């Protein structure tokens, strides 16, 4: 992985590939979706707190729109699997929460959405198409929340 | 570069671009998103158990070459060798040359015999995502089962 | 607040918001317009006829939890109690706490035993309009029939 | 019910719930349609006379558009069931006519379409959606008649 | 004005507007373009072969009153007479009054008995174009066949 | 029939009803189509000559568009059945040619498309809808031919 | 101009415009892109094996004249001759006059008897592209098989 | 054939008919497609070299769009069948390559796309409709390549 810190990757770029453990210790690889599904990557700072409890709840509340024959959704944070597992159980999250745990924030850094001062990923979101190219990219600033409707719009255009 | 340690189901299939018997370039990546791909490695043109094996593939080709899939046979022989053999044998599917570097793709898939300098009889089915979904490498004397290949491909469709 | 005078078919199902075993808030109104809801009141976790009853619900869960319906089990126990029991029992459906105020929702549905401080074994199916369509409260000794629940739900669909 | 007299409720408001007897003595409750059908409420002044014989005839003449899998229609007036029953039989009305009889005009008052001087409901109409919210509201002044076409337009937009 | 010379199949059905038992106005033209119409003339309410005939229509009404057709019974009696008889008999289909002028519509259809001042037992099916497609007027003693009416209507649909 | 001579009836008018013999001596009545089909009436001057051999050939050449479940086409002229029969056989016309023969030109006069000086119908065309009302009307002046495409456009709008 | 050397399957069918029994002009090209065309050449109206042959075509006409195909009978006789024969025989399909120039179309198709001045009994099916798809010319004494014509036409459709 | 040299035939003209041998020695006739398919004619200068290896590869790469129930595609050049056969085998071309070999360039001359100085066809393309009329015509100048997308657009409009 080539660290970018917080210089967010924008549309047109090859999405950095990765292999991370989900909350149930299963390995998930980004390139495995190529040629099959568009992938929504939802980076978040920390389990149990802040604006992302609301943002992942948005993902949860409209999950059929993000996990279906054409699309997949993966949430990514620096926490380890035990942490994500407990949080997901208390939150009703059934989608994958991946651990960008050790090396710490390496994937977040590669996408340019890592807060080097706090050691947590910023609230960045990407849609990766079937060719492995980024087709939607955003990084919400503190004080503003993301909108799952924009995520579904972006995904709909890669099936339309 | 794995020699004879066959790649396992779930692994990403190594990419390759090789010349077929008509000197056309065939690239595995080219099928991604479109067809499942059957890869049939074989040791040597004109000899061995593989003549019977490729004859069975030939005898059932439409089942392996359609809108849902493609079949590629790979060996260390150069195009002129595969062209002559394909013409005499009635083979119309691509026979690819893992010729120079010698056995490089066979080695990447872990189906190369380092002592003899030829590919072992290994077979893989790669899905539309480029992932290995079926893998086998029968030992000396035992022939591969073409019906098993067709069943694995049928599983990756409908 | 009806004590043990069970609400009848046709009545509007009293609204409620209760914590499930994972401390998530579950509100009946949340299903309005979307799913029919099976409400299974039970007296006490870890004991009684209800272990057999909830085991039968568990054993047939996909038939009660789908795009057309949901099943909620309600008792006066707090979340920690229901969490332990659900984990040991293999229950993945919501077990809700009518804990404090004690038995308030059970009382609203008229299935509360005021002498013992526990819900009687009453069952209701609430339709997409929030209306009670099926109601029952079997007497001591007699177990409820899970097949009857599935039939009532099937009636409210297709 | 919180009486409003004739200050008609407009779109966006929760429609006051009610339980009234129809011409055949059956109880009809507004909240019973929530989560299932959009409801057209047609208030009218008096059975046997005036502009409403024409207005209910419009409802009758296009009934399939108002009573179907997505919509329900309820006419409401201060008359008692015996009166509505006779009128409906002589008029060919098969839809429900509800009695806002005693307390007199209480429901009409709650929707703000009650003529306090004459003791009859004004010619007010509402469409209540599946969430119980008013999505169409009108009150025709004497000298003008209502148009069932506007009622069907309003209903069509809550299925579209 | 044809007295007893029954109109024949192919003729345009004479228009009429008559009061039913509830004093509502029923006009034949109103069905044009929408439904086929069965016209059942009968002599006198409360007596004769027609009680059995209208009872059979009643007993099979949904087959005559649907999106494709309507059934109207016509006689010289006024609304109050038809209202009482319909209520006692369980008739919910329209009974129309060819009362004043007396027997005018029965005469136009050629099914009027000028000596007795009553309609004969004639039956017609009028199509969506207002054309008579079936016609009959059974003689004294012989009852009409309701199955024959349903068959004629079925012919004018699918 | 109320004669109008050549003051052509225009759209909105009730089409004068009629009963005329076709080339095979069968009676055809205009009102028989009401409530079932829209009817194209093609008046023409004389069998065997002039602009109408071309105009009826247009009708013939696109007949499926004029004789189907929604539409019917009737050509009308002052000639008797024997004349129309022979002409239709030599022309391949299978649609009805009706005789406005005796009284001479009475139907043509009623529609206002009769040439009183020559005793023949002018080249007038009408579309009669299912209610018996004229929805298209034209009368082509000598020197110009009619266009079957306009006839099909008019008919299409009464099914659309 | 081929005399009696019958055109073979695969050849382009020669174009023609000939008068039918009602003096209407019939052109082969007119069917291109729309219908397959059966061409039945025959020697002489009122005599020979062809009366039986055209009677069989008549007896099965709807199978040859529909949205997918048309049947045309061709001979050297003029319209008045074919009109009388068609009327007596009940023929409603077009009988075309290859009258003047005499036998010109029969000659173009290679089915003309130069010694007798009449067409031989040749039959062709022309497809929507104007290509001959079926061809035959039975010898004296042997009658043509109408079932064979219908089968050839069915092949050019569905 | 009436030679035009390089005065390219344009849309509206009858396409000169022809009968030529394909790479497998089979005769292909243009008029055989009339009343059945629209035909794409792709003229090219010389097998084994230049801009046309790329242009025929475009045809090959999107063949289903050019060879189907509504369309046919024929490539034409002055080379003889043995030459086209070898080239097609090395190129994966399964569509017909026709020989405008002897008389040399006669068909190319008839369509006005023959380079009289070099003795080879220019890179001309035509779409012939079901009536035998040219509906698309182009002749690309050296330095520019053709675009199969324009060919499919032209063909789509003759099925639309």
């Amino acid at each position: 992985k080539v660290p970018r810190g917080s210089h967010m990757l924008n549309v047109g770029a090859t999405a950095p590939d990765f292999t991370l453990r989900d909350q149930n210790q299963q390995l998930v690889t980004l390139r495995g979706y190529r040629g099959a599904k568009n992938v929504l990557l939802v980076f978040f700072p920390l389990a149990f707190t802040g604006i992302c409890q609301g943002e992942l709840d948005q993902l949860r509340d409209h999950l059929p729109e993000f996990e279906n024959d054409d699309s997949a959704a993966l949430a990514i944070s620096v926490g380890p699997p035990p942490t994500h597992k407990i949080w997901a159980t208390q939150s009703g999250f059934t989608f994958p929460l991946l651990s960008d745990f050790w090396p710490h924030g390496a994937v977040s850094q590669a996408y340019g959405v890592f807060n080097e001062q706090a050691g947590i990923a910023n609230r960045g979101t990407f849609v990766v198409d079937r060719s492995g190219i980024i087709r939607f990219a955003e990084m919400k600033q503190p004080g503003e929340v993301r909108d799952q409707r924009l995520w579904t719009d972006a995904l709909a255009a890669l099936t339309a």
